[PDB]
């Protein structure tokens, strides 16, 4: 006979499974005790946590935008359109112009699936930084014909006219803006412009700036591109989960009245990735998040965010430390750690034992042996600090890398050299009882409060 | 101003979001009143459930297995090195001889992240079924050269020999074993002869029966294959998630002295390059608890249930005159072929939505000829031989229906539906399945008495 | 100063260059004093030579169809349109059905200008032992995904129900039929079949046997293939030269008034393959060569090649050889030489070293190590030999082989070893000297008589 | 009854088929009565002819290179063996370092043999003015990934650093140096600078400038290519054959050392795999003689005459106000610019044609905005500098007719057309031009008092 369906199947992960239990508890606390700066993290709700651990991950449902709303996909059917309506409503979408397919695992394979749908194997692309096909080689550098554009090697910016050069002499089938480590707003405008001009389509991957971007805080790419895609944990502070936006109905002159033919084409893209259904609790999810992104609160939210991302660059630029771009129109600073002499590797070591972390970032000019650090606002914003708390950080930041130089100094510059002064080290200790003596004074989303 | 945190981000759902959370309640119901029998569906445990409702959800690592075990890693680092080593206890694995890589978001991307290791594009790739109008034509059947192989069209078993003349003639890369719909066990040793005369990996994916292989209830495909993956929701009752396991060490006896299986860089480069953003760490988490639950006795014994109760099931349904192909079942599913008494697929799982049992249509044009059926989920709620009787009754019920509606409101799909209006047998037959199903018990939710 | 131009430009071979002009007097003189069994060689007219060798060398021209007649392209115009209609009335073909282009420089590349006509890189290719892509794997197996279809195991026929099987699974956008080393005919009727049931194009390479198709000596693929091959120099007796056929006008039903759209697709692609312009002096050549195909002389000369190869495989059997289908319907015998304990390298070898030059060949199961030799007819036949001739010819085979097993018996089978008895050896210079003795008797085409 | 063999095949073509032999004495007139300044047009000479038209064009050979020099093959392989050692030398290989294929149909059958030997499919390419409409979309760029580099655009020459600049973003696994129609000597030592810092195999296609190249009058590409292709009937004066030379022995100095050149094998391949049903074995041993007649210090004062011829023709037409691209020419053609008049190619390529002067229009839309004209065929009849400023009146005064029937007639392509009617200068221009080339030698057909 079996076991009794409760001793495993409503029981506690604190009975079940102690080892995974304490665990998850003592990370739970390291998330509260530390200062999170990586761009793509953020703090969800317990809201759309408890949507997330839901009854929802038990629901098989075939993979293709549910129409039906009876039977056995009652629920998921109207829990889905909610998603949509909410998903082009916080983007503020015209739902003729616009179709939203939310079944996507994550944005990686929602991107996937999105070139896929538009194009064949082999097909030319360019984005920013991406790879011609060790960093990383996606899918989409190694199945189509990947050419980077790339930023001004002085200014940081775009080179826009170069990525026109680029674009009228390689001919993208499609051209990919949006890409992460970006401090800066995008000229969709003149994308859309290049593009017409090679005849390529046009899309968004807003994974990192999706909250700025719902909070009309940012350029919308809906404006200008054919398609949209992202990941919903980011700024947009959801579960991770993914979405494709494309256009709908009528397109711009070029012809005899003809109209957009993604939707189809991009059903079928995700429903072919799609095997054994969606993830129904991450649809669930995101329901909530998308409903929670179009309030009042998460406007100010976003524009806090952007707000505590320029207060952490003016601190760290006044130290003398250099920031690509020497600013930032987003969530996020990159910051150039080799005028200092240092890799990201040794700030990201450092702060990563003080409690900080932080991303090793390449910094224009590199060969995985980064010299940069990326920085993100959204996750401490959502614990509700503010700019004079991001100058503290700014503050972290400049004991950190002052840490970091002094340890270089006694130690060598060498990877494995400087790991010797990490070892029992006093102002490890010190910098890092103050980050987490100034990181508990935050509130914390994710868990009940009565 | 900003909201206080508390007020978006420390309310409970109900509050923040009753639209949903009244359509989760609803869902929730639905799934206790009703017979739950999609193959590939199961009820997890709440445990699983806390673990992937939890604050991993906010972590970001880099997508890379993690090593580290200090700073901002110590405890995801801790909880994947739990994940892995349960996931190579859980079927039974060497770990000098396999390695594991838990991070894919799931099954399609852990596959598709296999095939990106050890192929290149257009490198020529078999599987049951795979494509070269209803069906799935993905990213395998895309990037890569691909071509099926299929079952006996009259024993429905796979034709071994016609496979492996496929083989011989295609030479693929890659060979993919693992079906969706097979109700019989694979030769694992007959496609690693095949594999080796053709020069190919093999690979299974095993996300069907991976409850079964755990439990050693089926053939285990680490005897023979190169590489397995699996989602993790089925048999194996855990979270949607993935799951890549490949060979390491040294290579079995034409190649050199000495050599070793070069898997475990590549996997997981490919799994890496597929994860913008990092992994589902929460999924991680929540699979190392389902692993760990999966090597139990008590899951043993759901297994070893699961296997009768879809033996059972399939005996009720030929008792009464209907044809399973294979006429049978060796795992958990059964394969119900409407061809005999006429009817589509797409009709009876119609009928059968409309009494809250839940089936998929499946091939057996491009209309589908029958039914896929599986006991996991049932199972995980209890239910022994004598309740999937009951069940093959309820099933009997339904089909005998469909052929009433087929039969007298006509065929076509459309005359056909217009028989499904305030249709007192389905009401009926809906209430019955409902009375039956609430009487058992539901994973997933916390029990009152453990709440301390 | 210059050379005067008659010293470089108007001088003979004989004074330019002695040691070519020697080399190819050598060669004159053994092919003379050889049998020829090479199954696509021929000997060609003295007129043809001319045409070859003539000032049509000089001419160059875009690589499109002539259409203009006048100013520079006056003549080669003319030739070419000659060169077509000779073409078309060679092979029998309503000019309102078929067209053909003549500009390819040889069969390879007219093949594959062919396939890039019609198909995408990597669309899927059948033919007949065509490589998946040593042997030789063309670019036809490397820049398209190629699966071959094979002859019965034991019969040496056409699995015409194995390739039916193969075209429904693999679904090929081309078959491929007219291998080489087929002793038999093609049932283009099932070809057909089998290409409309899976969306299939349906090409022929009738290189070997166009000289035979030309005489109606054989089936003609033109009555169900969409697009014919070939070169010119096997059966057909004329230049080294190519030449691509594809249908034109209306197509058989399947929709809407809808007309095979071959012509363009084609030429481009010809002309794409042409850096330079086309080899004039080889459409001149293939001009004269068709004008002499369509001649009553002709068509008997394509029945003495059959003749020739019938009477030919009779006497090798009668001694005991194991002939590929037993027996043939066109101008070759493909020898099985396994189940005499010889390979193909070895009989090869040994007739080269007697003046009789034949192909070693894989036969049905070979592993570059042949268990066979390919024997074809049309070289002897236009000498003028008939069917004792060819049993002669057979003779000699026959003392070929049984001189071949008896060195592989006194100095063993590994090639090596073998090859130690090939060394000054009376009993290979008295059958040389019988080949020479033999093949002096008969006339041969190519140089000038009074 | 088969016809006798001296019937068909030992009579004269004047009999066999009087209808194309009285063709080819029209054309061979018209090759005597007309300027042919086609730049990839020669003459060449009446020994290669015979070697061309010979029996070697009944000769079968496998079509790798041959070594065997016994048998059936030991006179094309002694001859084959001698167009080796001759292409060697002809352009002052080392054999040690430098090996040679002669066995390619074709230029193009050439290219592309030597493209599928070093490369793989969608592998990237970079050349001139190489595609990735009136102009050739060839194999080379369909089943590789192509990127053309171009010329400064405004001063015609090769931008070396906009070419440095898309080789490093783009990466190609080979740069293709050599053009149709570019007027100027190219920086073979820059490109392989720039090959090296972007990891590219380098190649050259010398067909235009191989007879220059083998008289050293123009930059060798051998110092700094991987691999030198060539056809054979350009400046080289030959058959129209094909050659593949690349690179043997120890490579130069982030490699291993003791390493050598890996060309020789795969080009084989590759070249014996494109040749069903073998070489044309009469084009390698016209080629031979080519090579030969191509070491002699004959050619060279023949290769010093085209550029010069180039040259005179180049300063008589900017003499008289044209515009040439690049303002000149270093080697054997002039590439002249049309657009400051306002013509198309297309026109005056028709008008000149129409006075028997034969010239390709040349890109400098989709509409042809320049001329192209080569030296190798009018030198090779024993033409020098005047004779060259002969031809630039020609030139000059067919270029003001064809700006007469514009400027009257009217512009366009309709308009232009019916100008080129009973024109009295048209026909006096053809005239004049026809007097002018019947003056002159014609290599190809053999003197009287030769014939002993």
């Amino acid at each position: 006979h079996m076991d009794p369906v409760s001793v495993w199947g409503n029981t506690p992960l604190a009975t079940v499974d102690p080892e995974i239990h304490d665990l998850i508890e003592k990370e739970k606390r390291r998330q509260c005790r530390g200062i999170e700066l990586i761009a793509s993290e953020n703090f969800t709700s317990f809201a759309v946590i408890e949507a997330l651990g839901s009854a929802l991950t038990n629901k098989y449902s075939e993979g293709m935008p549910g129409n039906r709303y009876y039977g056995g996909n009652e629920y998921i059917d109207q829990i889905e359109n909610l998603c949509r309506s909410r998903a082009l409503q916080a983007f503020h979408l015209d739902a003729q112009s616009w179709g939203v397919n939310v079944q996507p695992y994550s944005g990686s394979p929602a991107n996937f699936a999105a070139y896929t749908a538009v194009l064949n194997p082999h097909d030319r692309i360019m984005g920013l930084d991406l790879p011609s096909g060790g960093k990383k080689i996606s899918a989409t550098s190694i199945y189509f014909e990947s050419l980077p554009y790339k930023v001004n090697s002085t200014t940081g910016y775009i080179d826009y006219d170069r990525l026109e050069e680029k674009a009228l002499d390689f001919r993208p089938k499609l051209i990919i803006c949006g890409g992460s480590a970006y401090p800066r707003d995008w000229d969709y405008k003149r994308f859309r412009e290049v593009a017409d001009k090679c005849g390529a389509l046009l899309l968004c991957d807003m994974a990192h700036t999706s909250g700025l971007v719902a909070a009309q805080e940012v350029n919308s790419p809906f404006e200008y591109c054919d398609i949209v895609t992202t990941t919903t944990h980011k700024s947009l502070r959801g579960p991770r989960a993914g979405m494709i936006f494309y256009r709908k109905g009528p397109k711009p002159p070029k012809p005899e009245n003809a109209v957009y033919d993604f939707e189809d084409k991009i059903n079928f893209a995700v429903f072919s990735s799609l095997q054994g259904g969606p993830h129904n609790h991450q649809i669930g999810a995101l329901a909530v998040a998308l409903k929670q992104a179009a309030s009042p609160g998460f406007k100010a939210y976003a524009k806090q965010v952007k707000a505590n991302a320029v207060a952490l660059g003016k601190y760290l630029m006044g130290k003398g430390y250099s920031l690509v771009t020497g600013g930032t129109e987003n969530h996020l600073v990159l910051w150039d750690l080799r005028p200092l002499g240092l890799t990201g590797n040794k700030v990201e070591k450092l702060c990563d034992l003080c409690n900080i972390t932080v991303n090793k970032n390449a910094v224009f000019g590199d060969s995985l042996a980064p010299g940069g650090v990326r920085i993100g606002a959204p996750a401490m914003t959502s614990r509700g600090l503010v700019e004079k708390d991001f100058e503290q950080i700014g503050e972290f930041l400049h004991r950190a890398v002052t840490l970091t130089l002094e340890i270089q100094k006694e130690h060598g510059k060498l990877l494995k050299d400087f790991n010797k002064g990490l070892v029992n080290n006093k102002a490890i200790e010190d910098l890092k009882a103050d980050v987490e003596k100034f990181s508990a004074l935050f509130d914390m989303p994710g868990f009940l409060v009565s």
